[PDB]
């Protein structure tokens, strides 16, 4: 090589119908900015509490909540992952996929980098100038590590998006790598001695047993001078489809109709008839009715929520069932609560350098999904079911027990654009996640992260105050490529009436996809959850 | 490769002749200077009004026209197209192909990019001195886009010239790309209510349906280092060709020459025979005379011209039919009158930094046509053909209404030198265009696009004002080469008497075309539209 | 598909600079390098460029055609009304191809019981829009501003040329009709509208 | 010959005219209905 | 067959893909009411 472009730039989605089945080969290759290291030793050390975390009462338990103190192993390392889907998917295709085909399973994965170009700063000048010239070093290291066997701790999530960026044509730095080490961050609210306010039991590390697995001690790791290409792996998936449907179908639409009386005026306004004929669940003879009969499932269950979870290992909150507050009065623009499982994201650059500059903001509701809907305080448990209505006491209006039972069916928030992630690891436990919100796969393993660093560059003394001047300041930047190949099943017609198809929603409104006069756009949220189905 | 040199510079014209046929085979090999690519962003934006669009009357309606409010995408790409003639044909060789053969059609096409050079200005210097140190980097980045299924949008034209340059030893740069999305410019002139007065309806944009191909989207891109050549794209013509010479032959002298007795005199000066045996248009018995005589076909179409066309979409001019008005006194240095179809064409650098500096113009007339010649407010339509002579009434001297019938045969202004366009893209659309003006082809789809953009190179920090300091200022160098292939088949000599042979029009004169003693020159008009010819 | 795609859209756009403010409202160009139609110095604009082809055609009518044989009307090209004041719930006019629909029982033996009527506009085509009256046709292009005379500013004539590229109003749902009969002619026609 | 997406932009998808709406369609409650009308027409493009 | 059931109501449709090309079988069959004819004879006559 030793300098020919050794590589190819194909940003193209193309698919594939042979009519039982639908292959999407979607590419993605993207540009990097990647710098120092600035430190290039691995470190840990505690973060702070947090910015609202309480000093002190009168907010007492309330605000216990929101604190983020962790112990981290920062490493020299970025690491640049594939897991949001508006990675592979342009919004105008991301249509195409949500329309015509009712559930995907990636299949196979495959990436490369090529070609690297690493480049010096060399500041000349007596400070009424200062002349900084960028010159090539033909000769520098961008050193790449692969984890095919995901010995690494598991890093890779959109949750804290920083992945390689959406928009093809602007250049996106990558995230640095650190994972979590043993910690107690362990605080109480009772107290108990002490009613009403908080405590902190134990802080902040342990040192006993902690973990310490310094890279470069597990994996082959390559090295990549200016003209070579770094490529490839090759990884197969293996993985549940996931449906594209929502189901507005609940609980009481699922068995047949409740006999009745078609009307005679137009339109009616019933009729209903009294006498029949179905199973009842209690010792029930009047009346019979709709609202009682038995039904070989259920579909969705109540949650205890929202829980703030105090563990280790925490404050943090447990996951309740997805639903839409549609049906009740939350809507955006009001009344807006939150009671279902609806998650907010953060962006970036959406408009950036505007500034806006704080912050991108969704929250999605989701409001498309209206068939598992349990607000929690709403049910009414009751002691005797008998045909007799209920008395004074035995029935208890507001009760927040889980109801999740062996009888349920639920759905995840399924895949959602461009910031969900397409896979995510599924954990090693003798029992394992039977469904994983937020993440529309789960994998015994998933293709490992890619890792990369540029290889330190010292200057002649490296003795002292190696880290404040050692090592000539650097940046480097790269071509990144991907291949994905996704299977799936087009839905055919089911209706005669016309659907209703897939568009950002209301808050969005078209002109601020479309890139600006200066050239700042966001990107839509279209789940996805596209099209009507039944159950 | 890694800088040998890989490419060849080849720019020559071959005749080839096997008698039946003439084939061309017409090299062209030019350098580009290329730099950024000011914003790395695709933007839209509104042009405004235009330079003397009415502010107010009493201008009134009369200026509504020259005012041009458009909404683009301007984009990062640089194309360059061959579709001038000029490109692809010294002068004194455009010559040896409207002498000896009558019709072309281009065949085969060929272009391949070899060898790219790319280097970067750096600045040192207290500004007492700012020493500018130009150096190469081998490490750089220039990136070509082929389109060879036309899926971009059509912005390859002449019309605004913009194409790599005639002059075989000058560097010549490139075109910014840019395409129309969807406004809405529509204006009045009634009113109607407010009679004479204009008005604007509504402006600017829409953004309802607003498409935005951002690129790369579609397409395979290639990365060029230094040393490498991309290549090639095979290109196939097929296309009708299109006749050489112009037809002085018109309407009246089609058909047999009306009986007459030949002159005893020297010269006579007549004369005519009245009794004859002829068709006739109407019922007329007297005179029977050439006027009125069936014709299987008709020459050419009153327009009612110049038509300003207002649509969304406009104002615009609706085309007329080209046409000579030499039979007239219109001719160069007055009368001057352009009631025919005679586009001016506006040049640069045929004298520039000289100054003129503003600007090269044309304006064929197109003087060699005499045949389709339609003065629209000329012609008069009569109720009764009676061979009794007409009365007051039935006889409107003045009308613009449009002849055009399925009998008319009419013929486009041709191929023109250099600044005409080799082919065009044919639209889309249930009906086809019969006759392209001012294109000579139109193609299904014509070779596509080449689309080309130096890769952004970024100092370390890219997050501050990055357009304003991001990025590295750049210029790349390339050469272009192409090749085409034009079928042919000569004219042999249908005269006894001698051929008036072409060359440059009076208005043109020798030492201009030869370069000046400083180093300009322009390049001579000659269509091409050559030789008469019969019909 | 429908093409918003329109005459003065088909070229490259005319050079301008981007704007600095967010967002422009500029800037125009003067000094170009361009065709022009007639003998035009001043100013060069995308007003008047040379351009391969021409979409739509502005058509007399709506016309009465009286032959034995009818009164009849005789079609126009169909485009939308909808960049000028037209639109449903007013201001409605009919001015380009725009045919009413009437049904039967969609609702009937209700009864409504008379009738169901649609009359799409049709409002998608914004491309070949030809409003007749709008257009003028002046006798001098000369970059010289037009004199009093010259300049006509309502006349009705067909545009219809060689040039010219035009589209039918296309399949439409449910009443549209998958076929008709080409008529037998010595000429035939070039495209079918409605059909 | 279906189209793939010639755009990055979110196509406007093809749906009954607002001076239509839904429950006209869907059988009315003595079983009446109008079909709706849906040109077709859908998608713009270029040229 | 003087009487057994001599035909098939089918009203369906369904698409096909083979990707370049996308083939549509759309069958329909539908009932059809017919009554005479009330007058045996061709006839011509002038409109108002």
């Amino acid at each position: 090589g030793v300098g020919h472009s050794t590589g190819d730039y194909n940003n193209r989605t193309e698919f594939i119908y042979h009519g039982e089945k639908v292959t999407i080969i979607c590419h993605s290759t993207r540009l990097i900015h990647i710098n120092m290291s600035d430190m290039e030793e691995y470190r840990i050390y505690d973060t702070d509490r947090g910015p609202l975390f309480p000093t002190t009462q009168d907010l007492q338990g309330r605000d216990t909540i929101n604190d983020s103190y962790h112990a981290k192993v920062e490493t020299p390392w970025k690491l640049l992952h594939a897991n949001c889907w508006g990675v592979w998917f342009s919004p105008a295709d991301f249509q195409q996929l949500i329309t015509t085909c009712r559930e995907i399973k990636p299949s196979e994965f495959e990436q490369k980098i090529e070609n690297i170009v690493i480049k010096t700063v060399s500041k000349t000048g007596a400070g009424e100038q200062e002349t900084t010239q960028y010159n090539n070093d033909l000769t520098a290291l961008l050193q790449v590590a692969q984890d095919n066997s995901n010995l690494m701790p598991w890093a890779a999530d959109n949750f804290y998006i920083d992945s390689v960026g959406y928009v093809p044509w602007r250049a996106s730095k990558l995230p640095t790598y650190c994972y979590h080490v043993d910690t107690w961050n362990t605080i109480d609210i009772n107290q108990a001695d002490r009613p009403n306010q908080w405590r902190e039991i134990r802080k902040g590390i342990q040192w006993d047993n902690i973990q310490f697995t310094p890279l470069e001690t597990m994996i082959n790791i390559d090295l990549l001078r200016t003209g070579d290409a770094w490529e490839s792996g090759k990884y197969i998936f293996n993985a549940k489809p996931a449906s594209l449907a929502y189901h507005w179908q609940s609980q009481r639409h699922i068995g047949s109709c409740h006999p009745s009386t078609a009307p005679n005026n137009e339109g009616g306004q019933g009729t209903n008839i009294a006498n029949i004929n179905c199973w009842q669940w209690g010792d029930r003879s009047n009346p019979s009715s709709a609202s009682t009969r038995v039904s070989n499932e259920h579909i969705g269950y109540s949650w205890p929520e929202w829980q703030i979870h105090y563990s280790t290992g925490g404050p943090v909150i447990n996951p309740g069932q997805p639903f839409s507050q549609a049906p009740w009065g939350s809507t955006v623009a009001g009344t807006r609560l939150t009671q279902g499982a609806t998650e907010k994201a953060i962006y970036d650059w959406n408009h950036g350098d505007d500034q806006q500059g704080m912050r991108e903001t969704w929250w999605q509701n989701n409001e498309h999904m209206t068939g598992q809907t349990d607000w929690g305080p709403k049910n009414a448990h009751q002691s005797e079911l008998n045909d007799h209505i209920q008395s004074a006491s035995h029935f208890w209006r507001n009760s927040y027990h889980n109801t999740f039972g062996p009888y349920t069916a639920c759905d995840d928030h399924g895949p959602q654009y461009p910031w969900g992630a397409i896979w995510g690891k599924m954990p090693d436990t003798t029992h394992k996640p039977m469904m994983s919100a937020h993440a529309p796969f789960l994998l015994n393993g998933p293709p490992g992260q890619l890792f990369v660093k540029l290889a330190p560059n010292y200057t002649d003394v490296l003795d002292n105050s190696g880290t404040h001047t050692s090592r000539i300041v650097t940046y480097g930047t790269f071509w990144w490529s991907g291949k994905m190949i996704f299977e799936a099943k087009l839905r055919t017609p089911r209706q005669w009436n016309t659907y209703n198809l897939p568009t950002l929603n209301e808050r969005e409104h078209m002109q601020n996809t479309v890139p600006n006069a200066v050239g700042k756009f966001e990107l839509p949220y279209l789940p996805g959850r596209a099209m009507p189905n039944y159950t």
